[PDB]
RNA sequence: GACGCAUAAAGAUGAGACGCGUUUUAGAGCUAGAAAUAGCAAGUUAAAAUAAGGCUAGUCCGUUAUCAACUUGAAAAAGUGGCACCGAGUCGGUGCUU
DNA sequence: CGTTTGTACTCCAGCG
DNA sequence: TCTCATCTTTATGCCAGAGC
DNA sequence: GCTCTGGCATACGCTGGAGTACAAACG
């Protein structure tokens, strides 16, 4: 009548068992409903549940900032139109009219089908002056000639519409900037602030620098050559400054105005001018020459006077394409005539008509033409412009987005200044366009929702609708940025109503540090035994050493504080190894800002330092940061509030102030704080505080502390763990319902954790600073010299991955630029689109066109053979690894292929830990509830938390082997292993239940404490070998080292109580039967299918009823649109038809499928949906709605799973016989068994005497496919390639055999191969048969079914 | 030694932006041609849409999570299926029992 | 003799 | 692809009396 | 004034839609 319940969780799977007393798998007879004649069903109470795994919210995030951002963009078009609208009824009322109908063809088209100008003649005369855009937006922004209106607009809003990027602050004017020969005026400058003779008849300027790499080490050697200046600040130093960054945390180089250290132009520079501000303008200059070299860098034009820089470039861009392209076309006619009509007609080739009309880009389209150049003669300049990637380009390509919203916003500056002579209205509301190009919504502000959005948290001043114009007087910028934090910051978990503090709070800073220092232990040459240190002492090591030292080692404890003060020549310290981890980092940090060591000692102003870093973390935004520091501005100077608003905080805390530092306990009237800082002699830390029944700490926050799917999800986290978590509840729900509604014994889950060796778990969490150091100087390189980081600073993904590639790109022999990082982005080497895996070894920083040009794709074989050397060089010295590099030169090894695909992500693993955490959890709350005076809680339910090494060694060691291609009752089968591994370990010793068992732990149980002996190899490596031999039990001989061994007893007891725990002759056997079980409760579960409406390509026209149309009054036909829709559900319809030569109503039976489009239509009314489609007559009371994988039965027990309304899966399970799947294992892992060399030898003799088993596994699978599958050409090709490698290794042909499963496995059919031969897919495309079968519906465990015989129904 | 701290791996959630891509239309094709076609010219750009759409009409929302069947119900939610034994090719049989 | 469903094979899927 | 912010799981290191 | 957890010894899963060609197969 007891029983247990094991439980095996991943993230598409739900492993369960039901177990008695004796390791029994029971079996109960069960009702199934419904109007088939069956009656009941034996069924074993083991199985899993099968189901789709819970998608991560990060696409549809995806998709909803994107609708975001087109929401908006049209809303900007949209204010330019009504800014331009008056003025344009003037000249052109039908104008924005054309323009929003261009779409529409000819006969849809209200208007004349020429948009701009409205007439053919006009129309061509425009677009023979300005071929592309920026030929008008040229022509608007230099010449002075007033024009037309229309191309007024049309140039502002191809400026609005694409305005460039936003990563770079501050005004990048360009009528300051854009020719670098203003060096000579920053010389004539320094001449005029420098009278000792400075150095003014210079050389070549820094086009130099700019023609080669640029670079602090280039700008050095140019100015070295042809500047001898007569000091290093003249001739390098300050040019940097206006340059580039300084690296050196010192004062900048012999002061010429002031003596400090000197910046690039970045956000706090101008508040750094104190320099020279108020001792002289040369830093002026930085405003201009640093504009114009940073223009230079981003555009490839400065030899021309024009004001609008980009379209120069643009316009260049098609001279160019057009000279090129004449060029190549008499080279191709006059070498090879035949490759003409190829080239330049044929746009299914990657020639120039598919460049240009094909879907080729220009990847494509230089490799398709680079052997055809190279084999003509004349070919040398296109040749090399095909190299530099600079030949046929287009004007509107990948690379376009490292131009800033600052070119865009001066060329559209440049016009409106230039038309407002002409236009007053253009001059009434210039800043209104500016704003409109400009504007961007504060990302801590997010959607301006008024009250509808459940992403939004913006709170607003007034009702007043926002524009770009009234954001800042209608939105509460400050509120808002609170709230963005607020809403993302964890609550208190002791005190769920409090949030928690900053990270770099000084009552969290202190709470850690005493925390570390309560319990840290001192032992002289006198003392008996070592003593607690006393709140004096732990007083005075804090003001004595931790309030003076950012880091405070154990060296400095104990010769700065005990050797000096209150004297012991020699002193041994236990609670810290090297180094305090604790720190009190924000009081240093505030005490450099606030030189007042008693403002921050003193405890009166305890409050307004934590507001002020409460401030310093919430916000970023320096005028917010600002202002809300300015109530303490009478407290600091002028500079120190200054300082101030420069430290800038991030990070929050685990706990709450309330807990740390606000309750007291009622007897001490001590906060936890108070009692970390002195607590007698007991010194609690602060588990111990929050755990003492004698102090109040613990009452306080038990009773500080719906449904099962509220539950759930309210849960924190990602929506994808719900799905499982959700899943296993409603599984043991259904299991406890089974078992008469009694709850189980036990409940034993399978956790992904796991012990390691101290050596390993130190090696795998070794310091990122640590590698970095230890690789680089493996390889030499002075890049930290150069450089110097901190292990802090590496957080940073991309200054990470700058050390890690020794400061060089991956994909082009350059060199990156570390105050420039944000120009580079993070490459994924296997693209995301293949495979989510956003590790370090897949994870690349390179520059952004080669990024943007490299789209979704290994990288190529030219850039693999370019790039493999330094590859290598960064192997050897280990800044990569071995999977990194293999991920580089993929393009080596064939390729992306579905090879790559077959194997787990990493994120499946946090997934399933995730899950399975919570669900422990879970199911502790909702088993145990009945709470008890004595002892708070009654464990009615023990949940069993197993790790995952347990019953993996059970069944390699017992030969219980798993094969997780056979079929999917290995979860079935991991769940009962689990519940009988961790039963019997509870049984065998109930003195483990404390670490097992949920909850059952008491803090700090010294009871289980490992003697000083085992500890000197490391406490987590006697923790793993007690676990390793803690499972000696169940086997018979224990072999040692040496050759002797122990015998076990045959019987196994409780040792204390007696009871017998593990049988080793029967209960083995039962084990075996269990695993060898037939009938196994394999569901998968039905999901009414969600998302995309259908495919997301938008699909040329086709006369094809497939096409779904893309607006409502796009007729597919005309307009193309969409196609492949998903099916929601199917519904069987029984109706009649109109069909035939003459149409008449045949009653007809068939699954429809429902779309997801169309999903809310149907569900309106489906009578009228149903008629609409062209059915007549529905039976409304026989329509079954059919979700994915609904499951329905034919003739021998065949059974198909609905894919969707037109496609079936295949719906079996093949029970091997455990022989035959141990044969599987051992024949292939064959050398690597990892057993012992004798144990080796007897498996790969047994391998050897049974290779006859090949056959019966054929015979199997082949009987299986007869009956089920009726695949019947792909088993002949199977039966025929297994016959042709009859003669090949027992490993290989069993590795080999194991892919044959694939024809077999339930789900979708998939394709597989035999040492060379590829089955392919024999997919059943016709759902016609389902419609007499027998339509099964089955719980969330398959155990209660309902039958519904379809052939009923007519 | 399930809290906390330090380190690290692997992931997650939300907001703000960029650049492409695709689709239809505009960018007069010319000549020889009954013409089917052939020769030549041309190409780089733009508008609009970018889940159909929704109502609470916001510069908001629309692809995550929730879903066996049946009976109750505005819905959350509740309720529905006997046991033991011998066996095992996807569960069968036997015997008690309602 | 003309449609009309089964097989069978191929291709494709927005992205950096 | 970029910027900003927050959060989770796991591993290792430090943290362990006490009644008989 | 001390052994205790134990025995005494260690290195997580994976395809449906659409088109085209061709052959039975019904009307
Ligand atoms: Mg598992
Ligand atoms: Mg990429
Ligand atoms: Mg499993
Ligand atoms: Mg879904
Ligand atoms: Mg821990």
């Amino acid at each position: 009548k007891k029983y247990s319940i094991g439980l095996d969780i991943g993230t598409n799977s739900v492993g369960w068992a039901v177990i008695t007393d004796e390791y029994k798998v029971p079996s109960k007879k069960f009702k199934v409903l419904g109007n088939t004649d069956r009656h009941s069903i034996k069924k074993n109470l083991i199985g899993a549940l099968l189901f789709d795994s819970g998608e991560t919210a990060e696409a549809t995030r995806l998709k909803r900032t994107a609708r975001r951002r087109y929401t908006r963009r049209k809303n900007r078009i949209c204010y330019l139109q009504e800014i331009f609208s008056n003025e344009m009824a003037k000249v052109d009322d039908s104008f924005f009219h054309r323009l929003e109908e261009s779409f529409l063809v000819e006969e849809d088209k209200k208007h004349e089908r020429h948009p701009i100008f409205g007439n053919i003649v006009d129309e061509v005369a425009y677009h023979e002056k300005y071929p592309t855009i920026y030929h008008l937006r040229k022509k608007l922004v230099d010449s002075t000639d007033k024009a037309d209106l229309r191309l007024i607009y049309l140039a502002l809003a191809h400026m609005i519409k694409f305005r460039g990027h936003f990563l770079i602050e501050g005004d990048l004017n360009p009528d300051n900037s854009d020719v670098d020969k203003l060096f000579i005026q920053l010389v004539q400058t320094y001449n005029q602030l420098f009278e000792e003779n400075p150095i003014n008849a210079s050389g070549v300027d820094a086009k130099a620098i700019l023609s080669a790499r640029l670079s602090k080490s280039r700008r050095l050697e140019n100015l070295i050559a042809q500047l001898p200046g007569e000091k290093k600040n003249g001739l390098f130093g300050n040019l940097i400054a206006l340059s580039l960054g300084l690296t050196p945390n010192f004062k900048s180089n012999f002061d010429l105005a002031e003596d400090a250290k000197l910046q690039l132009s970045k956000d706090t520079y101008d508040d750094d001018l104190d320099n020279l501000l108020a001792q002289i303008d040369l830093f002026l200059a930085a405003k201009n020459l640093s504009d114009a070299i940073l223009l230079s860098d981003i555009l490839r034009v400065n030899t021309e006077i024009t004001k609008a820089p980009l379209s120069a470039s643009m316009i260049k861009r098609y001279d160019e394409h057009h000279q090129d392209l004449t060029l190549l076309k008499a080279l191709v006619r006059q070498q090879l005539p035949e490759k003409y009509k190829e080239i330049f007609f044929d746009q299914s080739k990657n020639g120039y008509a598919g460049y240009i009309d094909g879907g080729a880009s220009q990847e494509e389209f230089y490799k398709f033409i680079k052997p055809i150049l190279e084999k003509m003669d004349g070919t040398e300049e296109l040749l090399v412009k095909l190299n530099r990637e600079d030949l046929l380009r287009k004007q509107r390509t990948f690379d376009n987005g490292s131009i800033p919203h600052q070119i865009h916003l001066g060329e559209l500056h440049a016009i409106l200044r230039r038309q407002e002579d002409f236009y007053p209205f253009l001059k009434d509301n210039r800043e209104k366009i500016e704003k409109i190009l400009t504007f961007r919504i504060p990302y801590y502000v997010g959607p301006l929702a008024r009250g509808n959005s459940r992403f939004a948290w913006m709170t607003r001043k007034s009702e007043e609708t926002i524009t770009p114009w009234n954001f800042e007087e209608v939105v509460d910028k400050g509120a808002s940025a609170q709230s963005f934090i607020e809403r993302m910051t964890n609550f208190d978990k002791n005190l769920p109503n409090e949030k928690v503090l900053p990270k770099h709070s000084l009552l969290y800073e202190y709470f850690t540090v005493y925390n570390e220092l309560t319990k840290v232990k001192y032992v002289t040459e006198g003392m008996r035994k070592p003593a607690f240190l006393s709140g004096e002492q732990k007083k005075a090591i804090v003001d004595l050493l931790f309030k003076t030292n950012r880091k405070v080692t154990v060296k400095q404890l104990k010769e700065d504080y005990f050797k000096k003060i209150e004297c012991f020549d020699s002193v041994e310290i236990s609670g810290v190894e090297d180094r305090f981890n604790a720190s009190l980092g924000t009081y240093h940090d505030l005490l450099k800002i606030i030189k007042d060591k008693d403002f921050l000692d003193n405890e009166e102003n305890e409050d307004i330092l934590e507001d002020i870093v409460l401030t310093l973390t919430l916000f970023e935004d320096r005028e917010m940061i600002e202002e809300r520091l300015k109530t303490y501005a009478h407290l600091f100077d002028d500079k120190v509030m200054k300082q101030l608003k420069r430290r800038r905080y991030t990070g929050w805390g685990r706990l709450s102030r309330k807990l740390i530092n606000g309750i007291r306990d009622k007897q001490s009237g001590k906060t936890i704080l108070d009692f970390l800082k002195s607590d007698g002699f007991a010194n609690r830390n602060f588990m111990q505080l929050i755990h003492d029944d004698s102090l109040t700490f613990k009452e306080d926050i038990q009773k500080a502390q719906d449904s099962l799917h509220e539950h759930i999800a309210n849960l924190a986290g990602s929506p994808a763990i719900k799905k499982g978590i959700l899943q296993t509840v409603k599984v043991v729900d259904e299991l406890v319902k089974v078992m008469g509604r009694h709850k189980p014994e036990n409940i034993v889950i399978e956790m992904a954790r796991e012990n390691q060796t101290t050596q390993k778990g130190q090696k795998n969490s070794r310091e990122r600073m640590k590698r970095i150091e230890e690789g680089i100087k493996e390889l030499g390189s002075q890049i930290l010299k150069e450089h110097p980081v901190e292990n802090t600073q590496l957080q940073n993904e991309k200054l990470y991955l700058y050390y890690l590639q020794n400061g060089r790109d991956m994909y082009v022999d350059q060199e990156l630029d570390i105050n420039r990082l944000s120009d580079y982005d993070v490459d994924h080497i296997v693209p995301q689109s293949f495979l989510k895996d956003d590790s370090i070894d897949n994870k690349v920083l390179t520059r952004s066109d080669k990024n943007r040009g490299k789209s979704d794709n290994v990288p190529s074989e030219e850039v693999v053979k370019k790039m493999k050397n330094y590859w290598r060089q960064l192997l050897n010295a280990k800044l990569i690894t071995q999977r990194k590099f293999d991920n580089l030169t993929k393009a080596e090894r064939g390729g992306l292929s579905e090879l790559d695909k077959a194997g787990f992500i990493k994120r499946q693993l946090v997934e399933t830990r995730q899950i399975t955490k919570h669900v422990a959890q879970i199911l502790d709350s909702r088993m145990n509830t009945k709470y008890d005076e004595n002892d708070k809680l009654i464990r009615e339910v023990k949940v069993i938390t197993l790790k995952s090494k347990l019953v993996s060694d059970f069944r390699k060691d017992f030969q219980f082997y798993k094969v997780r291609e056979i079929n999917n009752y290995h979860h079935a089968h991991d769940a009962y292993l689990n519940a009988v591994v961790g039963t019997a370990l509870i049984k065998k010793y109930p003195k483990l239940e404390s670490e097992f068992v949920y909850g059952d732990y008491k803090v700090y149980d010294v009871r289980k404490m490992i003697a000083k002996s085992e500890q000197e190899i490391g406490k987590a490596t006697a923790k793993y070998f007690f676990y390793s031999n803690i499972m000696n039990f169940f086997k018979t001989e224990i072999t040692l080292a040496n050759g002797e061994i122990r015998k076990r007893p045959l019987i196994e007891t409780n040792g204390e109580t007696g009871e017998i725990v593990w049988d080793k002759g029967r209960d083995f056997a039962t084990v075996r039967k269990v695993l060898s079980m037939p009938q196994v409760n394999i569901v998968k579960k039905t999901e009414v299918q969600t998302g995309g409406f259908s495919k997301e390509s938008i699909l040329p026209k086709r006369n094809s009823d497939k096409l779904i149309a893309r607006k409502k009054d796009w007729d597919p036909k005309k307009y193309g649109g969409f196609d492949s829709p998903t099916v929601a559900y199917s519904v069987l319809v029984v109706a009649k038809v109109e069909k035939g030569k003459s149409k008449k109503l045949k009653s007809v039976k068939e699954l429809l499928g429902i779309t997801i489009m169309e999903r809310s239509s149907f569900e309106k009314n489906p009578i009228d949906f149903l008629e609409a489609k062209g059915y007549k007559e529905v039976k409304k009371d026989l329509i079954i709605k059919l979700p994915k994988y609904s499951l329905f039965e034919l003739e021998n027990g065949r059974k198909r799973m609905l894919a969707s309304a037109g496609e079936l899966q295949k719906g079996n399970e093949l029970a091997l016989p455990s022989k035959y799947v141990n044969f599987l294992y051992l024949a292939s892992h064959y050398e690597k068994l990892k057993g012992s060399p004798e144990d080796n030898e007897q498996k790969q003799l047994f391998v050897e005497q049974h290779k006859h088993y090949l056959d019966e596994i054929i015979e199997q699978i082949s009987e299986f496919s007869k009956r089920v599958i009726l695949a019947d050409a792909n088993l002949d090709k199977v039966l025929s390639a297994y016959n042709k490698h009859r003669d090949k290794p027992i490993r290989e042909q069993a590795e080999n055999i194991i892919h044959l499963f694939t024809l077999t496995n339930l789900g979708a059919p998939a394709a597989f191969k035999y040492f060379d031969t590829t089955i392919d897919r024999k997919r059943y495309t016709s759902t016609k048969e389902v419609l007499d079968a027998t339509l099964i519906h089955q719980s969330i465990t398959g155990l209660y079914e309902t039958r519904i015989d379809l052939s009923q129904l007519g």
